[PDB]
Parts: C-alpha cells; structure tokens; sequence
C-alpha cells in the first residue's frame, strides 16, 4: 500500500512553519521528525500547535 | 563505499521549499517526491523551486 505520506508531509509541514510563536530550531526539529516518519504527522502537528499556543505572547 | 546521507542539504532544501510563499501544493509535492527519490539533487531542486516561486509572485 502507498500511504501517500509524501503529501501528508507537505500539508503538515506547511502548517508547522506558519505557527508564529515557534522558534527556528523548534520548527526545524519538527520538520526533521515529520520527514523521517510522516506516519506521525498528526501527533507532530498537535505537539507543535500545543507548543506554539503555549509560547504565545 | 561512502555513505552520503545528505542530512544537512536535504533538511535545508525541504525547509526553504516549505517557506516559498508562491508555490502551489502540487509543486511542493512534486519537489518532495523527487528529493526523497534522489537526495543528491537537493541543490538543483531547491534552485528550480525558487525560480518557480519568483515566477509566481
């Protein structure tokens, strides 16, 4: 089966880099994790959003 | 037998390609699929992506 996780990578990664309160190394860490195991896209995006929401001004 | 992982070059290319504001989703997916199949071509693919981003601004 082709899980189409290449497309899942693109959609989730674009969302991660538009989170305004994540710093540069945080975003890059998330992207690296997403690239390596796109099966975890939902877990990673949720962790990134919670962290972004928690780092709000 | 050198093992070229391209860890840095690939992550740089992916991260820049995700920020290019004028690419469409289909274009991003095509670049990421090509990067995953041939990681040695990260520079050529990133340069093509930047050319499209500019031509679509």
């Amino acid at each position: 089966v082709d899980n189409k996780f290449n497309k899942e990578f693109s959609v989730a990664g674009r969302e991660i880099i538009t989170l305004p309160n994540l710093n540069d190394p945080q975003k890059k860490a998330f992207i690296k994790s997403l690239w390596d195991d796109p099966s975890q896209s939902a877990n990673l995006l949720a962790e990134a959003k919670k962290l972004n929401d928690a780092q709000a001004p």
